[PDB]
């Protein structure tokens, strides 16, 4: 079913078309959400849709996004988006 993630992408990610290309790939994957630049030199991505289509976006982001960019680190939440579909559970760290 429909999962959501939020990812923050650090590196050379602003002013190299990162937002515009995420839009393009997010559409092709039939995903909903948005992308936004932040004051700290990073880009936030919010994406919802089917869990396999979302994971294809997490892979594209992590594999570096567009070719004009140099992604150094990606922090997504949650790390296992499948935990969002389970009737309300408790979990250990």
């Amino acid at each position: 079913s429909k999962v959501c993630i939020i990812a923050w992408v650090y590196g050379r990610v602003q002013g190299v078309g990162f937002r515009y290309t995420t839009q393009y790939e997010a559409k092709r994957l039939g995903l909903t959400g948005y992308a936004k630049n932040l004051d700290d030199g990073s880009v936030e991505v919010v994406a919802c849709g089917e869990e396999g289509q979302v994971e294809k976006l997490m892979q594209w982001l992590k594999s570096g996004g567009p070719r004009s960019a140099r992604v150094e680190r990606v922090l997504s939440e949650p790390h296992h988006p499948s935990g969002e579909l389970t009737d309300f559970r408790i979990r250990l760290e």
